[PDB]
């Protein structure tokens, strides 16, 4: 069992209205397995799946984010989604705060599992900054 994730490059023109997706995590090599999906990074409290990211540069910012989809729901243990079926190969990553957030490197990090055994786990630069046009 193997991950991959794709952060989508983009512009944000106005606010960044929470629960816009800015990437796609795609699932491979689990054909017959119960898939829980959760991050190592700090957890948001309120909400199962979501969790807080901190600046490279500045530890202080923070970008607060969450993995879900059309196929993933959480368990009631908070502590990750979780997909049922086979044919559930996709989910997203949300922006899940209320504002828009400090220029940046967030480095964003998440696992999957069957459901426990041996956990896979992927890595990606999400890195924000100034477009003046």
């Amino acid at each position: 069992l193997k991950l991959m994730i794709k952060i989508n490059e983009a512009v944000f023109y106005d606010r960044i209205t929470s629960n816009k997706i800015i990437g796609t995590g795609h699932l491979f090599n689990r054909e017959g397995k119960k898939i829980l999906i959760s991050s190592s990074l700090e957890k948001i409290k309120n909400t199962p799946g979501a969790y807080i990211i901190r600046g490279q540069n500045n530890s202080a910012h923070k970008l607060r984010i969450r993995i879900g989809g059309e196929d993933w729901q959480p368990d009631n243990s908070g502590i990750g989604m979780v997909s049922h079926s086979d044919f559930t190969n996709e989910f997203n990553i949300y922006f899940f705060g209320n504002g828009d957030i400090p220029v940046d490197t967030y480095l964003i990090s998440i696992y999957a599992t069957e459901i426990v055994g041996n956990k896979a786990v992927v890595q990606a630069a999400v890195t924000i900054a100034a477009k003046l046009n």
